Order: structure tokens, then sequence, then C-alpha cells
């Protein structure tokens, strides 16, 4: 599975007369755990952002003046939110405590909004000393009329 | 399950939310050693507090007993009761302390001074005298007690 891509890249190098290199990495018992922790935290942040995108679009559709697809049959309205973060302004609140792990969630939540059609100019980040100050900063962030969803990352347990 | 630390936290959080002002709430955390130190300190403070309170009561009892005033009754059964009010208003006090073991006798003196002040005792009427040791207390106490503008004298020794 890994040799075939190298053979193809070698053949492409011979065909195109260009230097094409290919490289892999061998992992011991510990780097696997490190990478798994990083991937898990990134996935947690990704899901946290996705759950807010869906709720924002659900709010957009629920108050709208047009109904959409019914149930598996008909005569039963269904309301749901699309995973399209286009034109939505977000606000992220993170805690400086354990920043070496909170920043992983922050980075894994920004790129989801970017890849779902959102531009970085509509993202506002706020950092607070600890988890205790999260609600009172999220309150002031929500006070802004140019905010559609709030994502908050703490560090406990 | 504490019925105290939970309710204070809930009240402070709701107050901060309702008034939009930061209210940092921090408590102490002791484990089997700071608790003992604090208990010894508060025991010394209470010792000095009751030491001053008894003198206040005795002075007021002396004033009322030899005074010309119709006192109240127990419940309305005409049996008049003479007792000392815990209002140190107008009373003048003199404290004598020995600088031997000052790190504790000063806690005693401080726990007596605030006890006098909070009960209405004005700060102008408290006179403090320090002596090298307990063996010097009797003469200084005699000198303070001979004064006419002195209603009580409290003294602290060493151990």
């Amino acid at each position: 599975n890994a040799s075939v891509v190298s053979k193809g890249l070698a053949n492409l190098s011979l065909e195109l007369r260009k230097p094409v290199t290919f490289d892999i990495i061998t992992a011991d018992t510990l780097e696997q755990a490190i990478e798994r922790a990083g991937t898990k935290h990134g996935n947690k942040g990704w899901e946290a952002a996705l759950s807010a995108i869906e709720m924002a679009n659900l709010y957009k559709s629920l108050r709208g003046t047009g109904h959409h697809h019914h149930h598996h049959g008909s005569s039963i309205e269904i309301y749901e939110g699309k995973l399209t973060a286009e034109g939505l302004r977000f606000g992220i609140v993170a805690s400086r405590f354990n920043h070496t792990l909170v920043d992983r969630l922050v980075e894994g939540a920004i790129d989801c909004i970017v890849r779902h059609g959102g531009r970085e100019e509509d993202i506002t980040l706020v950092r607070v000393p600890g988890s205790w100050e999260i609600p009172v900063a999220a309150d002031e962030l929500a006070r802004k009329e140019d905010i559609d969803a709030v994502i908050a990352f703490g560090d406990l347990i």
C-alpha cells in the first residue's frame, strides 16, 4: 500500500524529468500516543465549531418565511440547519490556563469554519485568565450585534 | 451538601451576572496544620475578648447597683433584676501587658481593644502600659488603678 505510491512517484519523476521525492515516518510507541492526543483534541475543537454552525443555520431557517423538506413521507414539517458557515460571524473565548492544550482546540475550531465557507475576518478571539471568567466575557461578546454564535473552551477535569 | 459554600458561590455568581462587575471569590484551604495554627490564634483572641467583656459588665453592674434608678423586672412579676449592660459607652479603661511572650500577649491586647471599641468604647479612653515582665505588673497596675478617670484595669502575664 505504501510502496505503490513510491513506484508511481518514481515513474512520474522519470516521465516529467523533475525531482519528485516521497517520504514517510516510522513511529515508536510514544509518538503514536502524542499524535493521538493531538488528533483527539483537534477533533474535539472541530466538533465544537460544527455544533455551533448547525445551530446558527437552524436559527436562520427556523425564523424564516419559508418551510422546507418534510419527513420520509409528507405532511410533517422538519427544521434543520445546513453545515454552511457562509456569512456567519463567530466568537471564540479561550482560557490562558493550560494554553498549550487549549490552543489545539482553538486551531481545530478555526479551520473548520474556514473550510465550511467562512472567512477569518468574521472570527473574533478573546482570551480570559481562567475558566471562571468565561461566562462573563461571553456575555459581553454576545452583547455585540455582529455575533451569531459563541464557542467557549475551558480546561478542567 | 455543605449548605454554606454552595449558597455563597451561587449568590456571588448571580450577583456578578446581574451587576456586570467582576467579583473574585476565593476561600482558604488548610490540611491538619494551618487549621491548628488558626485555632490556637482564635483561642487566644477569644481569651482576650472575654477578659475585656467581663470587666465591662462588672463596671456597669457597679454603676447600676449604687445608682438611683428603678430597674426593669424579670418578666413583669415585680422582681427587679440588677445586671450589667454590655454597653461600654463613657467607660475609661487601662490595660497592662508584659512584653515577655509578646507574640501572644499582643494578640490578647488586640482582642481586648477591639472588644472595647465595638461596644461603643471611644479610643480616647483606652490607656495601654507595657512592662518587661509580670513581676513589674503590680506597681504599674496600682499606679493606673489609683487614677480617678479609670473604670477598669486589665492585665496580661506570661507562660
